[PDB]
């Protein structure tokens, strides 16, 4: 008798209900400084909660590990029951999405990256390739002058029809060592890479809340990352 796969029977939301697995690949090039690096970890979007643990495979990391915690998967967003014909990134699953950005940092460079986020297997899979340019060698970020810490922040979002997809726009608040604040511009669109249909949700925002720490046993370049996503605004 016939077998059927996974995938060959469910779509969107339902490949959530669990505990997923994340793999996250990112490729960088920053002011001429190439690095990469590996993350994985768990998402559970039931709760909205995901754990993740980056290594720079390539040494030292040239840039301070909050500035790529945005950069570093909204489908684990814990959306509302009154929310469901909202949740965009869910709805584009298996398949999965394009999510770009432009990140500009205030008084210093810009990021720029393109990521697919999408499953392999079934692994949640986050590959990233992101290029900055025009950072100040001084600059708070190349001169690794930021506090490892990470504040919470809402990502507002509305929908993007003409291209089927998604937009959204925050600023993140980066603390800084000498009591400053370093500020960093997000711009961001979202467009499923398959061709089924996807939800197109009313403006709404996802709240952020981030935990960065470290494991003393690691001697690589390394950050412990736990986030909380919740969806709200309807």
């Amino acid at each position: 008798n016939l077998y059927f796969q996974g995938h060959m029977v469910s779509k969107g939301e339902e490949l959530f209900t669990g505990v997923v697995p994340i793999l996250v690949e990112l490729d960088g090039d920053v002011n001429g400084h190439k690095f990469s690096v590996r993350g994985e970890g768990e998402g559970d979007a039931t709760n909205g909660k995901l754990t993740l643990k980056f290594i720079c495979t390539t040494g030292k990391l040239p840039v301070p590990w909050p500035t790529l915690v945005t950069t570093f998967v909204a489908c684990f967003s814990r959306y509302p029951d009154h929310m469901k014909q909202h949740d965009f990134f869910k709805s584009a699953m298996p398949e999965g999405y394009v999510q770009e950005r432009t990140i500009s940092f205030k008084d210093d460079g810009t990021y720029k990256t393109r990521a697919e986020v999408k499953f392999e297997g079934d692994t949640l899979v986050n590959r990233i390739e992101l290029k900055g340019i025009d950072f100040k060698e001084d600059g708070n970020i190349l001169g690794h002058k930021l506090e490892y810490n990470f504040n919470s922040h809402n990502v507002y979002i509305t929908a993007d029809k003409q291209k089927n997809g998604i937009k959204a726009n925050f600023k993140i608040r980066h603390n800084v060592e000498d009591g400053s604040v370093q500020l960093a511009d997000h711009y961001q669109q979202n467009t499923p890479i398959g061709d089924g249909p996807v939800l197109l949700p009313d403006n709404h925002y996802l709240s952020h809340q981030s935990a960065l720490s470290k494991d003393p046993n690691e001697k690589r370049d390394h950050m412990v990352l736990l986030e909380f996503v919740t969806a709200a605004g309807i």
